[PDB]
């Protein structure tokens, strides 16, 4: 009877958001000790950044009992950028298939493309995710 | 700078890794009590194991950076948990080394990944990024 989730999420198609995001010291690539003084941003950290903008975008539009979690992601990190920098981060909803929302993401530093991504959030009732996490 | 890295093919490494507080998913204030591990954090964990594997076999003036990554995050897992992280070199083309990675929590798959490192001289990077 808590089996009352049947939406068409296509209302999300075409939504977009761009934000300026600070690349801070928690985001540094630190695998290689000899490269530390460059403090390049880590690929995973940039992926984190792009994902988080997609949540900010969705949260305005998700019905009240539903959250959205990343289930799939693809990224190409094409230019190294140092931390301590602000970047422009854009995401747009390029498709919806059931409860799967697909985004394209871009990280620009000035006019240089740093990273591009394509990724998927599953839109799930908080109750259901909580039950799954706890089982 | 002309080397064959084909010899990396089939190399593996597995590591028991703690998921700590710095890796928590916190976008959703109503789910903070579950302290789920973030996707990007888990990708970081998988990438880092591939660097430990490569660093053992690369010449002393060379580094390796991630240029592409793909991941399915199939099961939620809380921080404060230890996971088995395995990576394997499945392919080499020039200075491009493709890995498959897996995160397991016991017998449950949490995440699978496929990603590429480019093997580069540190000086090259240092030249590029200081230009
Ligand atoms: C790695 C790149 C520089 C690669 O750029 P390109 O593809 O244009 O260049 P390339 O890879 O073909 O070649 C660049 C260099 O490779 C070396 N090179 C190429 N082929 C070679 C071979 N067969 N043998 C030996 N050396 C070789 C050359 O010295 C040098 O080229 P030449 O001789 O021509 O100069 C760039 O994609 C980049 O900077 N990406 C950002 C990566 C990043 O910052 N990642 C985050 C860190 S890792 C991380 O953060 C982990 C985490 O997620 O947490
Ligand atoms: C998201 C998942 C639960 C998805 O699992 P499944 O594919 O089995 O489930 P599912 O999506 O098909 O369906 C689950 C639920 O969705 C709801 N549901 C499905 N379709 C629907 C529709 N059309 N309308 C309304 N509701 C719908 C159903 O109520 C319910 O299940 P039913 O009817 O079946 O009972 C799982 O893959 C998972 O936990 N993955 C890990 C995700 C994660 O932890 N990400 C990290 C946080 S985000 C993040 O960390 C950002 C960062 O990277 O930094």
């Amino acid at each position: 009877h808590h089996h009352h989730h049947m939406m068409d999420f296509d209302f999300l198609e075409g939504k977009r958001l761009t934000e300026d995001v600070a690349l801070d010291e928690t985001m540094v690539w630190n695998e290689d000790i000899e490269m530390l003084d460059l403090h390049l941003v880590a690929t995973s950290a940039l992926i984190g950044v792009v994902h988080r903008v997609s949540y900010e975008l969705l949260s305005r539009y998700l019905p009240n009992d539903y959250t959205a979690v990343v289930v799939e992601t693809l990224a190409r990190h094409v230019k190294a950028v140092p931390t301590g920098t602000r970047v422009a981060v854009g995401v747009r909803v390029v498709g919806v298939v059931g409860n799967r929302v697909k985004f394209r993401g871009i990280v620009m530093s000035g006019d240089e493309k740093i990273l591009e991504a394509e990724f998927v959030r599953a839109i799930v009732p908080r109750e259901k995710l909580r039950r799954l996490a706890l089982e």
